[PDB]
């Protein structure tokens, strides 16, 4: 299976960026000031505009994913793109202004809030007994942080060792895995998170544009006709724009070794390509949103995710 | 009028303490040993069991009542990074959404000053507005951290204000209007995102940085012959960067302007830095001032605590003159 790209475009807070979702294609206004006439055009997986809401993406986008997660496959749905494009707020979201929705329902929730809610509803008085656990492990500077852990300070780094048992397998020392026992155990378990990240913007330069975040959801299920178990990582990548780059780098290595067939494929040269090793090429479903800027001032840098995301659409990976 | 400094201890976390502290005695004690100790005497003593609204009607009330009458006045937090200096000023939210914004206990100083400045007001004769603004000082750049336009990394200008002397203009502050109790939750929450920004453009800005919060509140009685009597009152809330931290000059200064006042040297250095120059006349002027010192419970922060004590403890003895 092919790895899915998905483009996003974000609203402004006159475009270069024309999306057709029915043609599935990304167009942009090249020329500029000589030449209105010309553009570049993409086709990807699927396009989502400037209005597309959040509901629009969770439900084509997610509940797909998720309900293969829910089978006991692997899944990791990455966001790619240049800073301030809306990766943070694709893959987790914002809150409506002046206390107006419960985090349940608030329209601007994004992909990690709206699927631990679901995972609880999808699977409550339906035969399954089951457990949640998440993780938030980043990346910053090729060093290891645990960011939901509470007797721990976020600047206490983890190690990481090669798995015996797999050979794509990390094992992360201490990495906690918190139990989600209901649906109402989010937001609290979340606002823990929230804070650390808090304290990592204090401790790291940049920390929320310079690092990658890993958010995993573990799903045990119990349903004699039988025991599955789904994981989903939900990555929030460090912006394209960029040791303290080594993964960003070696992401783009492990893409281009992959889609041009190259021999030998350098997952061991940063740590977040260890980490997501089944991730690319791998027995994991992975689908990738690379977000965009609408304005004619990051023209370049939005040319330059879309080349990205278009030459990754030629992964193949194996869910198993 | 001696300036009023209260010291606060914080709780631990879920990560031996060697601090108690005696409200009735008003009285910190620090464990320099482990058969030693070192005791300063305070104002007001509160210790880690101590809720956010005991602090505020402690502390803040009075303040308050104060500026209704049309005074100035200040409240700075002083301590080292991570013993609630913001937790103080500005609090922290209810775990899983319990509380709205106005009824959660762990709301801090700014978010219930701003809500009982509408309740104190209600009915009572007086016309007023509150406008606030945010202006932050980091590596002696000044910032505006709720311009609802521009971007946070443009930087402020500072002049003198002929008119007054120990007065600055700030060009391009913003002073945004808070017509009524419910539009304040939202106002800050403006001010939260660009924070984020701030943390992302400038290293350790939430620590090396000094915050004004500033409220200020017109005022119109009038009497029962028909005269209108007009106060004006100016609340600033001032989250000091922690006292482990040219990066530094303003805390720098600070120390050295203390200093200068309570050893009633002539010459003051406010000019040396734009904290001392903004809020020249908290220290040693017409202001009513109140500081806030933090420290920790925890032995391992020993030597900070102790020098935030003694230098909480040199400015009881600065004198003010308000009005
Ligand atoms: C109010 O405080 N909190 C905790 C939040 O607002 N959130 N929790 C999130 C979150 C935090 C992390 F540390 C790691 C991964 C995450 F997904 S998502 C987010 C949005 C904030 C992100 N900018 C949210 C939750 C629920 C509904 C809508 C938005
Ligand atoms: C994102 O939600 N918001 C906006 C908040 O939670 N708060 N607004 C704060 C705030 C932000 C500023 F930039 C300046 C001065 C301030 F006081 S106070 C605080 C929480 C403190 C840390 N933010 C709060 C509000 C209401 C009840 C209890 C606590
Ligand atoms: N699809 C969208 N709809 C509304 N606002 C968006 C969208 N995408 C991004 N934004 C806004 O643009 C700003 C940048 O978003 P952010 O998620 O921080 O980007 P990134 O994570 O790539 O740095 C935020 O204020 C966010 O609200
Ligand atoms: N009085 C208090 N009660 C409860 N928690 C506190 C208190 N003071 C500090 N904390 C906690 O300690 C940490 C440091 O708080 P903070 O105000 O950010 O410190 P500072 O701003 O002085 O560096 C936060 O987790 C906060 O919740
Ligand atoms: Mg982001
Ligand atoms: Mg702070």
């Amino acid at each position: 299976k092919n790895i899915q790209v998905v483009v996003r475009c974000r609203p402004f807070n006159h475009s270069i960026v024309e999306c057709d979702p029915v043609r599935k294609e990304v167009s942009v206004r090249t020329g500029g000031l000589a030449d209105k006439s010309s553009r570049k055009t993409y086709t990807f997986d699927m396009v989502f505009g400037a209005s597309t809401k959040q509901i629009d993406v969770y439900r084509s986008v997610v509940c797909p994913i998720l309900d293969e997660v829910i089978m006991g496959y692997n899944c990791t749905i990455f966001a790619y793109g240049q800073t301030g494009t809306g990766k943070t707020f694709t893959m987790e979201g914002e809150r409506s202004p002046n206390e107006e929705y419960t985090w349940e329902e608030d329209p601007l929730a994004g992909i990690i809030p709206r699927t631990l809610h679901q995972i609880f509803e999808k699977l409550t008085d339906n035969g399954t007994e089951f457990s949640v656990k998440v993780s938030l492990l980043e990346i910053y500077n090729e060093e290891l942080f645990d960011l939901l852990n509470p007797s721990s300070d976020v600047s206490e780094r983890l190690q990481m060792f090669d798995d015996p048992r797999n050979k794509r397998g990390v094992i992360i020392k201490g990495l906690e895995e918190i139990t989600v026992h209901n649906k109402d155990e989010v937001y609290q378990i979340l606002e823990k998170g929230a804070a650390k990240r808090t304290t990592a913007a204090t401790l790291m330069n940049a920390y929320s544009s310079r690092s990658h975040s890993v958010f995993s959801v573990t799903i045990h299920m119990k349903e004699t006709t039988l025991v599955k178990i789904g994981k989903l990582n939900l990555v929030d990548l460090a912006g394209s724009e960029n040791n303290i780059n080594q993964s960003l780098l070696t992401l783009g290595r492990v893409i281009t070794a992959l889609v041009e067939r190259t021999p030998h494929v350098p997952y061991r040269e940063s740590k977040l390509t260890r980490i997501l090793q089944d991730s690319l090429g791998g027995r994991t479903r992975t689908s990738i949103i690379a977000t965009i800027s609408p304005a004619s001032l990051n023209l370049e840098e939005t040319l330059s995710t879309l080349e990205y995301a278009h030459r990754a659409k030629n992964i193949l990976n194996k869910p198993e």
